[PDB]
């Protein structure tokens, strides 16, 4: 039930690619952008844009590692269902009162 609801939010976010990304992420526990682009075949710019969307929806978190050859960070993402129930609800309420204002036209 939370399995499918997560994936449905992913579809709204980014279609079949988002659903591939979420599924590979859950199967792997944690993953980098690059690891997810290779697991899935989706491009890394799009894996990344999906992940930052899941992060803004507070459905994903990450933890950062400093790559010491270059000094730049790279993220290890993971799905965070902790607040998924409140997210599912908020999205319903919001969609409902988007309808409410069309009725108040």
């Amino acid at each position: 039930k939370k399995n499918t609801a997560l994936l449905d939010i992913a579809r709204d976010i980014g279609g079949d690619e988002a659903v591939e990304v979420v599924k590979a992420l859950e199967k792997k526990g944690e993953a980098t952008d690059e690891e997810l682009a290779e697991l899935t075949g989706v491009r890394v710019n799009t894996v990344r844009k999906i992940l930052y969307a899941l992060y803004d929806a507070k459905l994903a978190t990450f933890r950062r590692v400093r790559d010491d050859e270059t000094g730049w960070y790279y993220y290890y993402w993971r799905i965070d269902t902790k607040r998924l129930p409140e997210v599912i609800r908020t999205r319903k309420l919001q969609e409902l009162e988007k309808l409410k204002q069309m009725l108040q036209e």
